[PDB]
C-alpha cells in the first residue's frame, strides 16, 4: 500500500477538485 498511497494522495485530491464543485455549488445557487 506505496502505488496503495500514492490511490488514497491522488482519492484526496481527485475530493480537493469535489470540494472546489461543492466552490463553483455556492458561486449555483449566485
Ligand atoms: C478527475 C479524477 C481523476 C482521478 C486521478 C487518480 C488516478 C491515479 C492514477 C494512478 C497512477 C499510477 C502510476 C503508477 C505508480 C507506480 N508506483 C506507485 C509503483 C511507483
Amino acid at each position: 500500500q506505496x502505488e496503495x498511497k500514492l490511490x488514497e494522495x491522488l482519492x484526496k485530491l481527485y475530493h480537493x477538485e469535489x470540494e472546489l464543485x461543492r466552490x463553483k455549488x455556492l458561486l449555483x445557487e449566485x
